[PDB]
């Protein structure tokens, strides 16, 4: 076989699961949070994936 | 087999799931929240999938 | 086989789910919030599939 | 088989979801919100699939 | 068989799971937080996969 | 101050919240249930407060 | 001061959260169930306050 | 101070929470489930307070 | 002071939490479970507090 | 000070948490459990506080 990507590919076969992303956010994922009180400023409580580039 | 790709691109065979994202957000997951207070000026209580680029 | 892209694709065979986007927002999981008291100026309280980008 | 895309496609066989999305927004999926008091200014409460990008 | 790539790029066969990021977040595994109070200004309480570049 | 009760009683002051029940159900509280698919016979799928005394 | 009770009873001062069952359920929590498939025959998915007495 | 009690009570003062019970469920507290699949007959999945006392 | 009691009682001051139970469940605290896949015949995937005294 | 008590009895001063239980179950305190796969017929997968009495 040939295969030629600029990217960003995600080629496969036989694949369960495929995420590709550029960006940005993708939650495919199984996720619970409980949680009882948040205070504070300003504090990330739960962050499970987080990307924080402020300029 | 022959592929060419810009991307993005997510090529595959027998493929339970798939996301393909430029963005943007896309949420296929199962997630469960609760929360009994949030307070504070300004605090992430619960992300997941978060991404913050403010300029 | 052949295929040529110039993105965003999603090809596949024999898939249970799929999903594009270019934006923007994609929710196709199950999700429960379940939430009692939210403050704050201004606090994300539950975010599962987040992006901001302010300028 | 054969496939040239420019972009967005999703092509499948025996597939049992399918989204393409350019924009926007697209929702499929099982949500249940149940919340009690939302204050502040301006505090996202509960956000599943979210694009803010502001200029 | 033969390829080339630009990057970012994940070619496989076979293959149970399948992530490409540029960005940006992505989650796809178990995640389970319990919480019960979160104070300070500002701490970072819980965090799984987290990246922080602020200018 | 002197109180006799034979019960059941919920005797207070300055109180934010009160429940009294023989029987019965109450709900008070906030509560979120997303689901997807229920089958078998009989399972209890998502049960919060629950009480079966069957004969 | 000088109580007597016969039961149940739930006697307080400054209180801010009050259950007095016999029963019976209650609840008055906040509580968030997602969930994406039940099968089975009989499986309790999820239980957070249960009692199962069957005769 | 002078109590008889014959039980059950509960007796405080300057108390937060309270719960009485005889039965039954009591279900006051923060809770998250986020699950993708049940099965088997029958599996008790995801169980927080729990009595099975069949006969 | 002077206190009879027959039982269960539960008897203080300047308290922050109380729980009498006889039966039964009582949840008060917080909990998150997340998961994914539950089988077999018949398993007790996740209990936190449990009892079962079949007959 | 007197007190004469039958049991069960939980008796304090100056006290922060309180649980009292004949049964039964009692869940109180913060709980997390994530997890990925339960098979087999049957296992306890993740047991805190449990008790089998089958007869």
């Amino acid at each position: 076989k040939k295969g030629v990507v600029h990217g960003v590919a995600t080629v496969a076969e036989k694949t369960k699961e495929q995420v590709t992303n550029v960006g940005g956010a993708v939650v495919t994922g199984v996720t619970a949070v409980a949680q009882k009180t948040v205070e504070g400023a300003g504090s990330i409580a739960a962050a499970t994936g987080f990307v924080k580039k402020d300029q």
